[PDB]
């Protein structure tokens, strides 16, 4: 087999793609006949060890799951291979009308340059439990103002039963999960020539409802949560409705994994008054290193294609990574029966916002500071305004 002798290491987010690709490396090895070995690391760790392997050009990791908001970043520094004429040359083996374009461009692309090939797209949605807001009566909510309302009205601690969640953990959790939040009531953090912004009126009144939000109606716990964590507590039934990305919903459906079963609604993200439909798009591309050896770039890219490769994309997504980003998946008879949340996620990568959050190069750098402050003022310590005017200071120095 033509890859027979080939290691290949690959340092991936501990995102469902994690152990998902772990288990395709079995079928990998039975193809190509290389060896893959996946790394799989929180994203604060997976950002910090591949950025130390690509600065000190060591050569450790073939592949790296580049998260969207990276690409700038790594474009800037040329960590990874340019994979523009790759693309092209392979274009028919990569069924690439069957991509979405936003997708393509917003995972892959950068000022024109292939810095990664997407394979794992995320929608923005709302998750929440149908059951109690039925026995409520309450209505699917479609607003920002009916999240707080009804979050309120779901949260009643002698049951255990809170009815939102969110992220606390200090650095691009929190920080993303009030981003989020900001953007489906209009808001950014960057101004219209793209400086920062962190700290304007709005961002400062919009920091403030959540924190009440957060600190009214979550897990007390949540402090502690990242994305997986407040997942797990959805699962297990903890928290009536969360703003989160497609990917988690494989879970809700896993009676092994799954208290909620049956239970889960999917819907667009609400959005604030006079907000059009924000149909957020995130998710990560393959980059390969630019360092590593010829030989290793020509492997890696044959694992690229094949991961996105129909069939194999199909495996992967039927195996509980959701990361559907092919058009052909959202009609697809296997797909649809086990994913029941589909035609969403078809809907928003239609009309996909690929610049849901900044991609520009200095954004890895905000997204920590923003952390910081978030977490701050989420925990108690500190004051919205007086936190993210803390945060706009350190955010204009890389300016
Ligand atoms: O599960 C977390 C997810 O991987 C992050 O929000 C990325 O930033 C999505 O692009």
């Amino acid at each position: 087999k033509p890859l027979d002798g080939v290691t290949l290491t690959l340092a991936s987010q501990n995102d469902p793609f994690g152990a998902v690709l772990t288990k395709l490396a079995a079928e990998f090895k039975q193809d190509t006949g290389a060896d893959l070995k996946v790394e799989v690391m929180d994203y604060g760790t997976l950002l910090t060890k591949t950025t130390a392997d690509f600065v000190g050009k060591t050569k450790g990791y073939d592949l790296v799951t580049m998260d969207i908001v990276w690409a700038g970043a790594y474009q800037a520094n040329g960590y990874s291979v340019d994979l523009t004429d790759w693309v092209k040359r392979d274009a028919a083996e990569l069924d690439l009308d069957d991509i979405y374009p936003v997708i393509l461009q917003s995972l892959g692309q950068y000022k024109g340059h292939y810095v990664a090939f997407p394979f794992a797209a995320y929608a923005n949605v709302l998750a929440y439990r149908k059951d109690l807001f039925q026995a409520a009566g309450l209505p699917v909510p479609t607003t920002v103002e009916e999240l707080v309302s009804d979050a309120k009205k779901l949260t009643d601690p002698s049951k255990k039963q809170y009815g939102f969640v969110a992220n606390g953990q200090k650095g691009p959790a929190v920080a993303q999960d009030w981003m989020q939040y900001n953007n489906q009531m209009g808001g950014s953090i960057l101004d219209n020539d793209g400086k920062p912004a962190l700290n304007s009126p709005e961002n400062v009144k919009s920091l403030t409802v959540y924190k009440q939000l957060f600190v009214e109606t979550a897990p007390p716990g949540a402090i502690e949560y990242d994305w997986g964590g407040r997942e797990e507590s959805f699962r297990q039934g903890a928290a009536a409705m969360m703003q989160t990305w497609s990917v988690g919903a494989p879970g809700y459906s896993d009676p092994a994994s799954s208290n909620v079963v049956g239970k889960v609604g999917i819907t667009t993200a609400p959005v604030g008054k006079g907000v059009p439909p924000q149909y957020g798009v995130g998710g990560w591309g393959m980059a390969i290193n630019a360092d590593i050896d010829p030989k290793q770039k020509e492997a890696a890219w044959t694992f690229i294609k094949w991961l996105v490769s129909k069939k194999i994309h199909k495996e992967f997504n039927m195996d509980g990574a959701g990361s559907f980003m092919r058009k052909s998946q959202m009609t697809d008879p296997d797909l649809t029966a086990k994913f029941d949340f589909l035609p969403v996620v078809a809907k928003t990568y239609e009309n996909g916002n690929g610049e849901y959050r900044p991609r520009i190069p200095e954004y890895p750098e905000i997204q920590d500071i923003l952390g910081s402050a978030v977490n701050s003022v989420l925990a108690g310590a500190a004051e919205p305004q007086a936190a993210l005017d803390e945060a706009q200071v350190e955010a204009k120095k890389l300016f």
